[PDB]
């Protein structure tokens, strides 16, 4: 399985993201993780990250590109797959291609989580995530069976910095304007699949393994 996972600021790619790795087993490939823990650790890139992070603003997309690269070549890709928030430009995409047919291991398909804007701030404003392992929980939608301790690994759950109102309307307007040639490059290509979001997460998780399961595990 050769995935992409693509969908507005907390349309829920992350929660989907988690049922399917524990579910098939293939590797978790995050941009916006990849560069809070660079951010966490203070690397030059980490630094630069940080600047259009706090803003709300898209990462410049070679240095993006760049680090996608390295970690699809290594050995555990080899048997698949999942692109989490990446691309996220029409230039990341097609960067994309190039990359995946020189180590012949092209999409299978583009699984786009579609949900309206006008719920994203209260989904935003209420995600509370992991410390050490990232699982992602919800005060009202999806809350922890402890207040503030993971179910996983029982670590302490905190709010990220641009889940403020001021940064969530910012990122919500950057976003939008990729969405439609975005979704209009993989239309063309004929993989493009839509699964409805605004259902209950066990509901969206079953109608992602329905498109699923024509695939080899
Ligand atoms: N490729 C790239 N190019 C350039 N820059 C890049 C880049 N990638 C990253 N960046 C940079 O890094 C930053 C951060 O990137 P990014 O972290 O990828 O954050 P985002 O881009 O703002 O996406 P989120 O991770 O915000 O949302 P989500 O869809 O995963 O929803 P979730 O499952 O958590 O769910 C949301 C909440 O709702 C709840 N929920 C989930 N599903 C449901 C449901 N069905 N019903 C009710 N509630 C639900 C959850 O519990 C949760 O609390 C960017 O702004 C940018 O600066
Ligand atoms: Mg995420
Ligand atoms: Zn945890």
């Amino acid at each position: 399985m050769n995935l992409v996972l693509m969908g507005l600021p907390g349309a829920g790619k992350g929660t989907q993201a988690e049922k399917i790795v524990e579910a098939y087993g293939i590797p978790h490939i995050s941009t916006g993780d990849m560069f809070r823990a660079a951010m966490k650790e203070g690397t030059p890139l980490g630094l630069q990250a940080k600047q259009y992070m706090d803003r709300g603003d898209l990462v410049p997309d070679e240095v993006t590109i760049g680090i996608v690269r390295e970690r699809l070549g290594k050995d555990d890709c080899e048997r698949g797959f999942l692109l989490d928030g990446f691309p996220r430009t029409v230039a990341q995409a097609e960067a994309l291609e190039e990359i995946l047919e020189d180590i012949g291991r092209k999409i299978d398909y583009v699984i786009h989580i579609d949900v309206r804007q006008d719920v994203l701030m209260e989904r935003l404003t209420g995600r509370r995530i992991c410390r050490n392992c990232g699982a992602t929980y919800h005060l009202i939608f999806h809350p922890p069976a402890k207040p503030g301790v993971c179910d996983k690994c029982g670590g302490e759950l905190y709010q990220r910095a641009d889940d403020n109102e001021e940064t969530v309307a910012k990122r919500l307007e950057v976003n939008m304007k990729q969405m439609k040639p975005l979704l209009d490059f993989y239309e063309q290509k004929g993989y493009l699949r839509n699964v409805n979001g605004e259902q209950d997460i066990e509901k969206v998780f079953a109608d992602v393994r329905e498109l699923l399961g024509g695939l080899k595990r």
